[PDB]
């Protein structure tokens, strides 16, 4: 019989064109069939009506009910590419930081800042002009100060004195817009928020794009907070510039993939002061407009599944050489 890969995710991403681009060219490995689980059973049917699989493709977004997928990841058995569990933990910045330090991985100097929201005064927060102090930890502005739900875009930078003072408020895009600037600032007074050292880049931000821990796409876009301006093309896609990862890069790619047990994975990396940092775990992620990466992803995702799964099918396997990048 068919190997059964099933797609377990929202429709807005199931149903994404870059998803359906990389669905059709593994629906072209001969023995993989393609099953897209329709939201509306993820939603309301018990995860026994859900479609059997093989090899579960599943991944958290906005509303998907995680609970549930683990729940027939566990009924089911089946070879899962981008692990359930880790994207519990994915959702909180302060978990993702955690596993970087733990893995070696350069990451900008942080703090976390709990605060008891019954209780906002009373958390290890002084502020100063120009500064902040997080657990008796200093940060000098220019500092970020991040939501500590990996879900929550409202991330804030606040410029010292020197360079006219104020914040940058990011935010998810909306339309030609991806942050504005504020008279603001003081910090926000309630909530819970990561706090780290601002980390200066050439104006653009890093994204990468692993397929399993040997292979990872980048490429560059204009800093969101540099004016908030997004770049677009003709096709109202954001403009992306060319990068290739270093060798030291090449192996943060392998780390982070292994590391969050997502095969798929983006991440974001900060060029600065001669290394690089990551500032930002995100999980499944596909790139958006490169007629290569579909070709590349889909490739990959298949002679995964073949490699995995091929000898118990009784099919003949020989494992194929595989790009980089
Ligand atoms: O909101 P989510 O998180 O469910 O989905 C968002 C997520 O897409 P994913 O699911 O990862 O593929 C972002 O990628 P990411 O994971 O690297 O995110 P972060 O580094 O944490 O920001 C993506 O930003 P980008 O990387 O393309 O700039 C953003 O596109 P959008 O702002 O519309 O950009 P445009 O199409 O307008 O240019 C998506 O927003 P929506 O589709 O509006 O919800
Ligand atoms: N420590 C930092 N130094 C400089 N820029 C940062 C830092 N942390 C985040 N940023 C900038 O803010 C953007 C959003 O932060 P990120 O951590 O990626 O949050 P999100 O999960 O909302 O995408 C980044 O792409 C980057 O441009
Ligand atoms: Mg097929
Ligand atoms: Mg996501
Ligand atoms: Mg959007
Ligand atoms: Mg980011
Ligand atoms: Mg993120």
């Amino acid at each position: 019989r068919q190997i059964v890969v099933g797609i377990c995710s929202m429709a807005k991403k199931s149903k994404s064109k870059p998803m359906k681009e990389i669905l059709e060219r593994i629906s072209l490995f001969k023995y993989i069939t393609v099953v897209v689980f329709e939201e509306e059973v993820i939603l309301n049917e018990p995860v026994e009506n859900w479609p059997l699989c093989d090899c579960l493709i599943s991944f958290h977004s906005k509303g998907f009910p995680l609970d549930k997928a683990v729940a027939y990841a566990k009924l089911r058995n089946p070879f899962v590419i981008n692990d359930l569990n880790m994207q519990y933990l994915i959702q909180d910045r302060r978990e993702v930081y955690s596993i970087l330090q733990a893995e070696g991985i350069l990451l900008p100097r942080y703090a976390i800042l709990n605060r008891d929201p019954n209780n906002p005064k009373e958390c290890n927060l002084i502020e100063g002009e120009d500064h902040v102090e997080v657990n008796g930890e200093v940060f000098q502005k220019p500092f970020v100060e991040k939501p500590v739900s990996a879900e929550d875009h409202n991330v804030y930078i606040y410029y010292p004195t020197s360079a006219g003072g104020g914040s940058q408020r990011l935010f998810r895009k909306i339309g030609s817009r991806s942050s504005v600037y504020s008279p603001e600032s003081n910090v926000r007074k309630t909530g819970s928020y990561i706090y780290e050292e601002f980390m200066p880049t050439d104006g653009t931000d890093v994204k990468v794009y692993t397929v399993g821990p040997d292979y990872a796409h980048a490429e560059a876009r204009k800093s969101p907070a540099l004016d908030g301006k997004v770049e677009r093309d003709s096709e109202g896609k954001e403009v992306r510039y060319p990068v290739i990862l270093n060798a030291r890069e090449k192996l943060i790619a392998w780390k982070v993939c292994l590391a969050f047990k997502q095969t798929v994975c983006g991440f974001d990396l900060l060029r600065a002061n001669g290394q690089s940092y990551v500032c930002d775990v995100n999980g499944f992620s596909f790139v958006k407009n490169s007629m290569k990466y579909y070709d590349d992803c889909a490739k990959i995702l298949g002679n995964i599944v073949m490699r995995e799964l091929a000898p118990q099918f009784h099919i003949p396997w020989s494992i194929p050489l595989e790009a980089e990048d």
